[PDB]
């Protein structure tokens, strides 16, 4: 029992959901009040992601001697962080299902999170020479746009692309980048398209005129960034089309359904002459080499210890975990995978809570409970909630992505057309890259052009330019998924590799050697959108949302509304203290 080494359909995997959909889409119920109670807790846990892992480790720190049992309903532990692998030539390639890195964890992390950190044995200092910041760029790579026929005429790509990104691992001197004019004008757009484009970088124009700063703020915040360029900047219909899917990957969104404040504090282009007032910097290079994968295993090692040997942040990439350690009765924690939790209820001073494994419904009992799971899940689980509270949690709408990862034979054709990075506006892919070089532990990045290689590559499902508000794209995405087979994904990926790599001799029916798809139906946590949410009633509805309910508090990154692992960190340690 391995689900690491499992490719094919992963992330949210079959199996995993139908339990949960029972209750979210036919509203049938799972009660266990008439069933005994088979065990008893100290503190219950519904959610083995970061966030219910968190929770279990700091109540653990509080309260040594305590008794956790983590019920987690995918195949494996870690929620969004999941590890990835391959086997070719005889080495295991890592890569990372989803929670992909440690965002900005110098400027951003908390003294609890740093904390956690530190007692795992991970070390911020060693990912300045973990990180093979100069790897790609020394020989000689770039990023590139991938124009498509279907949208544009032709297929082309482009290269030596300076866009600045806001999670860039590339430092800017070496992004072998060639200028705005000299790179635009390759584009496969109309020399009055190209002049435009051109002039937004060379001639920054004030496009809100006459406004006041703050009204310029107003404005920015109401409008969407691709409304901004259409309407004030002028640009046409078709090059705004070059805009769109900029921001898929890092928001779950495109241009149509992020505020042009939004886009302007991560550095989009077409604010320089408006003067607006100071909002990036951090280089992204906290990775571990199957992503934030490695801190679920850090914690599951630390609060299991019979699942695998070694402590600190170096033998953790390699440890081999032994699953069959995971659930043992008596040992104090246990994680139950498989294992879809459909009732909490506060009884007698403590909570029942009911789970359904293989089929069959189980009762267990915790002094407390916190709920780490989606925040949407909370209200066909905790039967205590008001209809008030049930409302609030129903309204953290969370966004569909895939990460794929694709194993290479080689990547000479990389080599050959000078690229390590792809954006691709208007296909399902919107990024496509060769993997973070990370040398970790035992663990060696590959290196060598005419061996395997692990390629990333990020599907969103968005529906651009339709009317949508943000929540029901998200929705729409996922109805879109649930429509999606297997061999439907995976032509996906096929035909956009082979059209994008095919012209430097790249076959993808000899030069794909494995393919997982990591479908994170419920992947990001809503956040609050200027362009659809009114932000004093969106604070109020995060803050009751998470509201105690007796001994069960609420946690997941959900309930900071923040897609981050430090927020799910962070809302764990406040469920804990307020136990
Ligand atoms: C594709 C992707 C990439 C990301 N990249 C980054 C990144 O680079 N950096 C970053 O900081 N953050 C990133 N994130 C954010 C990510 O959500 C957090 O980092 C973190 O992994 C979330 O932890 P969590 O415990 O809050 O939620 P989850 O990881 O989603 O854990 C909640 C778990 O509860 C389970 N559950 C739900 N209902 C039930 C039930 N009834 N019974 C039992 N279990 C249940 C869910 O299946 C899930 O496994 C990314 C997210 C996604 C989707
Ligand atoms: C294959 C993976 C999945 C697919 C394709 C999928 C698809 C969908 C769709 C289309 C909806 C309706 C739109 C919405 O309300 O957001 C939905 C809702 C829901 N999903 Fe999933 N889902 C998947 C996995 C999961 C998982 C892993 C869970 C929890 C363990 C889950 C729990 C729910 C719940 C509870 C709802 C109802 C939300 C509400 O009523 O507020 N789903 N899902």
């Amino acid at each position: 029992y391995y689900p690491p080494a499992l490719t094919g359909l992963r992330g949210s995997h079959p199996g995993a959901f139908e339990v949960a959909h029972q209750m979210g889409w036919e509203k049938k119920t799972f009660d266990v009040d008439h069933l005994p109670i088979e065990e008893e807790y100290d503190l219950v846990v519904v959610g083995g992601g970061i966030s219910g892992l968190a929770a279990a480790w700091f109540y653990r720190e509080r309260h040594p001697a305590a008794r956790i049992l983590v019920i987690e309903n995918h195949d494996d532990f870690g929620g969004h962080a999941k590890r990835n692998e391959f086997q070719a030539g005889g080495r295991t390639i890592l890569g990372y299902g989803g929670s992909e890195s440690l965002q900005s964890p110098n400027a951003l992390y908390s003294e609890d999170a740093k904390h956690l950190l530190k007692r795992l044995g991970v070390e911020l200092k060693r990912f300045e020479t973990a990180f093979d910041t100069d790897f790609y760029p020394g020989l000689g790579l770039s990023r590139a746009v991938f124009f498509d026929k279907a949208s544009f005429g032709v297929d082309k790509l482009v290269s030596g692309d300076p866009t600045p990104m806001v999670a860039d691992e590339v430092p800017r001197d070496r992004l072998n980048a060639r200028s705005w004019r000299a790179f635009i004008g390759d584009f496969p757009l109309s020399r009055e398209d190209r002049e435009a484009l051109i002039a937004l970088y060379e001639s920054p124009r004030d496009y809100l005129a006459g406004k006041s700063v703050e009204e310029k703020e107003t404005y920015l915040a109401k409008t969407s960034y691709r409304d901004y360029l259409l309407k004030n900047v002028g640009l046409s219909e078709t090059s705004v089309k070059y805009f769109q899917g900029r921001s898929n990957a890092f928001s779950a969104l495109g241009a149509d359904a992020l505020p042009a404040a939004d886009a302007y504090a991560a550095g989009f282009p077409g604010f320089d002459a408006l003067g607006l007032p100071q909002p990036m910097d951090e280089p992204y290079i906290y990775h571990f080499p199957d992503g934030n994968a490695s801190l679920a295993r850090l914690m599951v090692r630390d609060l299991i210890p019979a699942v695998a040997p070694g402590r600190g942040m170096e033998d953790i990439v390699m440890a081999r975990f032994d699953y069959s350690k995971l659930d043992l009765a008596g040992h104090p924690v246990r994680l139950r995978l498989n294992s879809t939790a459909v009732s909490v209820r506060n009884r007698a001073g403590g909570v029942d809570v009911g789970y359904s494994r293989a089929g069959r419904l189980h009762r267990v009992r915790g002094k407390h409970c916190v709920m780490a799971c989606y925040n949407m899940m909370v209200p066909y689980l905790l039967r205590d909630l008001s209809e008030e509270q049930a409302h609030a949690l129903s309204q953290n709408v969370k966004f569909p992505l895939v990460y794929t990862k694709v194993l290479l034979r080689n990547w000479q054709a990389w080599k050959t057309l000078g690229i390590h990075e792809i954006y691709a506006p208007t296909l399902p892919y919107s990024r496509i890259k060769l993997d973070f070089p990370v040398d970790l532990g035992s663990y060696r990045h590959p290196r060598d052009p005419r061996q395997p290689i692990g390629v990333h590559m990020v599907y969103v499902p968005t529906t651009p330019n339709a009317g949508m508000d943000a929540r029901t794209q998200a929705r729409v995405g996922r109805s879109k998924l649930y429509a999606m087979s297997f061999e439907q994904l995976e032509k996906d990926i096929r035909d956009q590799l082979q059209a994008m790599l095919g012209p430097a001799g790249f076959d993808h029916r000899r030069d794909i050697t494995g393919i997982t798809v990591n479908r994170w139906s419920h992947g990001y946590s809503y956040f609050m959108n200027t362009l659809y949410d009114d932000e004093a009633e969106s604070e109020a509805l995060m803050e009751l949302a998470r509201s105690k309910v007796g001994n069960v508090a609420i946690a997941n990154s959900d309930a900071a509304w923040d897609a981050y692992a430090h927020a799910a960190i962070d809302q764990a340690v406040r469920a804990v203290r307020e136990l």
